[PDB]
């Protein structure tokens, strides 16, 4: 997953940054105790200045201590003088590990939120730039009635707007800390320590907690980040569908898939969209794992920790990369407006049959009289390969021909587009 | 799943009720068109009065029509006179199927919401009724420090309060209708029809839609209802853990598992909690299915419909039954307050070691001097089977014995309970 | 799931049939004990003759007994005289429930195995009937080189042949019984009882067991039945792809989707394939549930039982219906051999570029000289809309034109078909 | 996942080793063509000697080529002279990528197979070393009847023996190659090339293939490797259950969890087992992803490739580490034989009630007379806290007391152990 990681998200999930987050939690812990008259401020001002993380040293110590917080606590302590004594004062491993983890998630969520807002903009501009670009609506892969590429982009815009709303919400659920002690009873640690750290780390407090944060928070979070990935797959599948050789209504404007410098000009592949699809299949795996991490035993068990070492970075790193790669795909996406408008007539004008029927009935004609002077001619249009108009024009529906144009006009279906865009927040 | 269905939820997912929901949508559709001057109101007032659903008749017609909305449309039409003509006027199958489905979900969500609020009350009363009931906090299945059964119930209370909040939110996402036509372009159906129906059905409108509602709504909904099921499993696993023979700290007060009328008095099983666990394993299955229903093709494809015929009833029926069965389990749950307080001393008072250490250091003693007059005696307490006090009392820690009571007092750990309950909204 | 159930599989999962399976297990249990001189044979010959199941009576008794085996045991006992006493002699609930469940699975597996062999035949005949039917191979949805519809059906044939092989194997894993007593120690029940029943029920014995069969058996079984469902989805997605309006290379020969008796002749939908896709999304859900049923506690816990009440019938009923509906779809599937052969030339003969290149180099020409008298003309073929031949024919590649036919001949790609069919076991 | 990776498996999934596997495939490809008289052997003997992989160079070239096989092909080519020309002769990207991937899996499967056989040995020795170690069988977490720790280890031994059998099978499904060309038609590449490479790489041939291997192979493989992970979780959950403070029947002999050098001797945690549980939650995620990779489009689509870049290494690396860490846990696992035998009497001898009942009836006594001189005394044993014997001895069941020893003897339940071990293949 170094091939599928952008730099900013990748750095967040390094050991450097996890230990630095433990340090901040620890130091802030001492600042909290100090306001409560347990530790002299001078000693804490010393700690902030002299404390340095060393990933290699901590990991040397970890092979003997067999415990990762103890190792960290010892490492930092080797960079300090006497103020060593206050490092981790009246705290338990997971008061740090878990408050710090929520902090790092807050950092990851800052990125993903920006990715989401960017993608929403890309979708807003694509929508407006193809507002009236007629193409075929398709149901079961079959031509039904026309629509516009702009409307399809508006469909996506509002989906993402739903997905952002969600994500914003789950952030308040997940960016939450805990410093409630060995069993969540605040027995040997007042709640004002938690209150202090979490305010300064810019996160909230779990009102009631165990040794660890409650994992229904994490699970919904994964659920959410997976929903975003799934709808990215939806969009990617659209592009894949529309880039098919027989359609050619859009094209990933990357030139990828070959043929640019070769003699195979037809090889225009949606491999980026295929990529996004496959990453989506991974993000969704961790729905299982995140959900199975909820039934921890009693106050705590640590099984969730090994699983979320792999899942939390993977899922945020994958999601960050998918959001941006597909934001680019969509931005650069090449839309063939003429191929779209051409494909409207692959069904020989049979999509405008109900309109010719209606046009006859709304002209003094009987509900069945009009039906028998359309249906048989409509049939022959499909069986032979000739326009639906040319067969209608032969029979006496003439005396009208001045406005069969209106029945066969796909621009009829644009009549509510301005409202669809208003509804979507794109006016 | 007739063994795991309560009556009110079961009736919602019958064919009677689905067709009745199609009828209401249809009739309301005609009321909408009528205000728009397409249909005479008299004909619609006729329709409401004369239209009757017949599940057997519709299904007879369906074996030849091979289409379920057409079948319905024909059935109702046989119960009407001339006003037949306006049934389904200017509508497409899925404008009804899907607006009606969202309506039936609204009905299911009314039940589940009530189940959630009831369970929250059961948890509020259990919390207050055991606010100060000392038991052992357990980490990795091992004794750590004391806590109270009331606090554990408060932990659950706030989880559910999170889960309700979620559920309330997703309801606004899911209880949403659509009457936007064959491809979501409003081309041949003004949006004021959708607006009319959905207001009268008490649901909202999808701003931009395809032939069908967008399935990220459904998926998050399932996600959510599965999270609630997973945390029910969490709680059920707690009960299972605590009802183990070696613990006996709680007991499903059902008398189930045998021994009441037999000569096997020790067989007190948590089979209800085991049941809830197993249903939870089913609800979570449909996370997959709901998520894989999102990548529909273009304007629509119908694959989601076969999957949500089974999933939507199953998941709501299962969840309704799990919420209520476990609400009862918890309400009736028998708590052995004495067994809890006894088990605190299965570790021979070794849980109060840090407090004796502290008590010595906070009395003029050196940080290490106090450590060497606890640790070796603490060790011998575990290896032999004798109280930690009796070995401390032999050595000159005397000159104090008047308040070793305070070090060995588990009621120390109650000092923040009143605040934990205040935080949880149970003051 | 009454809409998605065939009759034979549906009957297997009724209460009638589960109780009848408990009866047989019980009776056979008594026949076993009898050979071991615990029960007189006359009493057992009585039992077989007089014992009748009554689903309504058992369920009446179950509302007070609160236990389903006890209820059954009491019901049957009301249909017997004195020989009542031997019903369930020296047995525990789950020795019956679970040996009987494996038996009912054996019955379900008889159906599915037949469904699989039928589908394999349908695929063998489709393969042979289109052995040489040229169509376009497609990669990333884009034209690559030709293939034949027969070869594509052979691809499916061998997949299913893999899937049958698997299924055959997992049957030996799952069609396995247990009568080892309360904790699997054979303490109060010799193994020759288990041996007797299981031989007569036509199933094997779990060498070492707990109170219950070990659920890794069930999980692999579900895994398997889900793999079969997933590859059915694969095939269904192919059909869906190929039935798209722009392709029209195949068509579900059902006439479903409308237009037969209407004036919308273009509405030829693959709704059956869409259906199979959606059922597939359900079968895969129960991968989760089956796998989470493996970590039972100690000798047993009953959580697996509530989950497999719903899963085992659902998954077998769904899979039986999907196998047969799609076997029919494929059998009746209408293949448009001319549309296939036409679509080969939608890329204007650009798929035969490497062959013209090769044909020049394999004629005294330089590896690059031939490349510059193809590539630029190939490019112009795609940009304009004119055959690749017509632009090649203008330049002096003439002096040859007698066998540009061989370069542009798609029948080149049939040269190994007879071997592909031999490899697949279709010669 | 560098914290959860052993070295041998980790090296297999490096870029060095993937490119080296591409090289071997390529070179072998040239050896195949050479036997077929397309390439001079001297040129291929040159290629084998001069071709060197360079991971950094290939990745430099990949940022411009935007294609990873082309990049590789160019890199190796820079290490060769004129024999460059034959590198990748008449092959397509995925003939190499995918034949090579199957090869690397073969390598991974060599490791996992060894891990499985080692774990099976560890389980065989544990079984024999505790063959007769009496402990309580537990159902619903409650005492039922005795069993032995040896029998429980035999239960695990046979499970793993099932899991190995499976794994052996799926290896033949997965360790399979493909060199069938752009669309699997062998059109421009005889099957004897595939035959040649795959024989020399020690893998089999896919009889019918597309551009890529068919992903039902991979999915079953993941399914399988996840089943093994799930049963590891089962075992780990057992250990976790049994190491609980109230039980203390086993203990991870690592000394991990603290208290060795501290004054908290009761902190004996099963954190290794907790770890294995959490990794298991990850391996199972990729059931989803592997299964969703099966519906590729037509001849191929590349979405499976991004997902199996992450999944295939992760799942094999995780599984290798879980198998070995838990093999060690089990080997070193400390069994408290005395605590086991003590816990048998936590139910006050009530587990031997049916045996006292039987002992009275099998002595001239009536089926009900014996029931009323046990049940009421059994009840009082549980309500008070006094042995079941002491209350039986007060009533005239005397005139017998010489062999109440036989009724209350747990060594009764060992009577079939020698057969359970024979059944399991441990005699
Ligand atoms: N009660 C506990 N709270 C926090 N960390 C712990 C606890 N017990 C052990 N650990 C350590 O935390 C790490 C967990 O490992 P892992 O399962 O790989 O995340 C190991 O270094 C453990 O020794
Ligand atoms: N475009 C469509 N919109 C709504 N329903 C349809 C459409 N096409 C077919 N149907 C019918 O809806 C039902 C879908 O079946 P199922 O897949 O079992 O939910 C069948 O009766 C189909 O004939
Ligand atoms: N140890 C046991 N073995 C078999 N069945 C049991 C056991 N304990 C309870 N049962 C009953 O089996 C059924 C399990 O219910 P369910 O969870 O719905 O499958 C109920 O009727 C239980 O009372
Ligand atoms: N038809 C194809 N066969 C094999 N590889 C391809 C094909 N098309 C593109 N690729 C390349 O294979 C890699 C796939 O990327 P990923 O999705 O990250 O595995 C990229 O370098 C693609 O450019
Ligand atoms: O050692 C500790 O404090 C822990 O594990 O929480
Ligand atoms: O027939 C219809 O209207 C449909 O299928 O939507
Ligand atoms: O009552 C029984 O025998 C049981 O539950 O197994
Ligand atoms: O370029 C190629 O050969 C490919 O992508 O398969
Ligand atoms: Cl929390
Ligand atoms: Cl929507
Ligand atoms: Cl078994
Ligand atoms: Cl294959």
């Amino acid at each position: 997953i170094e091939r599928y990681s952008r730099e900013e998200m990748s750095n967040i999930w390094t050991d450097q940054n996890r230990y630095e987050a433990w340090l901040e939690v620890e130091i802030l812990a001492c600042e909290a105790w100090s306001e409560l008259g347990h530790i002299p401020k001078a000693d804490v001002q010393k700690i902030r200045q002299n404390a340095k993380v060393n990933v290699e040293r901590a990991q040397e110590i970890e092979q003997e201590t067999r415990h990762d917080v103890v190792a960290f606590t010892r490492q930092v302590s080797e960079t300090l003088g006497e103020e060593r004594k206050w490092v981790h004062y009246g705290l338990t491993s997971t008061d740090v590990v878990d408050t710090a983890l929520s902090f790092v998630i807050k950092q990851a969520n800052d990125i993903i939120e920006k990715d989401l807002e960017r993608f929403i903009d890309v979708l807003a501009e694509k929508a407006k730039n193809y507002k009236y670009t007629l193409m075929m609506g398709r149901t079961h892969g079959v031509h039904a009635e026309p629509t516009t590429f702009g409307v399809k982009m508006a469909l996506w815009y509002t989906e993402m707007q739903r997905n952002l709303q969600r994500f914003k919400q789950v952030r308040e659920e997940i960016e939450v800390g805990k410093m409630s002690g060995a069993v969540g009873t605040f027995a040997n640690i007042p709640p004002e320590i938690e209150s202090y750290v979490c305010k300064h780390l810019g996160i909230g407090t779990a009102p009631v907690s165990t040794q660890t944060l409650q994992r229904d928070r994490h699970a919904y979070y994964i659920a959410t980040l997976a929903l975003i990935a799934t709808s990215l797959e939806k969009f990617a599948v659209e592009i894949r569908n529309l880039q098919k050789t027989e359609t050619r209504e859009v094209e990933e404007a990357f030139a990828k898939g070959q043929k640019g410098s070769s003699a195979m000009p037809h090889k225009r592949n949606p491999i980026g969209s295929e990529n996004i699809t496959g990453i989506s299949r991974v993000i969704r795996g961790y729905i299982t794992t995140a959900y199975e991490n909820v039934p921890l035993w009693h106050e705590r068990d640590i099984s969730h920790s090994s699983a979320e070492r792999i899942m939390l970075p993977d899922v945020t790193i994958a999601l960050d990369y998918a959001l941006n790669r597909f934001t680019n795909i969509v931005d650069r996406l090449t839309v063939f407006e003429d191929n779209m408008r051409n494909n409207i007539d692959k069904t020989f004008g049979l999509i405008f049959s109900q309109r010719v029927l209606l046009a006859l009935i709304n002209k003094g004609m009987v509900r069945e009289e009009a039906y028998d002077k359309v249906q048989p001619k409509a049939m022959i249009s499909w069986e032979t390969k000739t326009p639906f108009r040319e067969l209608i024009e032969q029979d006496e529906s003439i005396t009208t021909k001045e406005e069969l144009d209106e029945c066969f006009d796909p621009k009829h279906h644009l009549n509510q587009v301005d409202t669809i865009f208003e509804r979507a927040g794109l006016a």
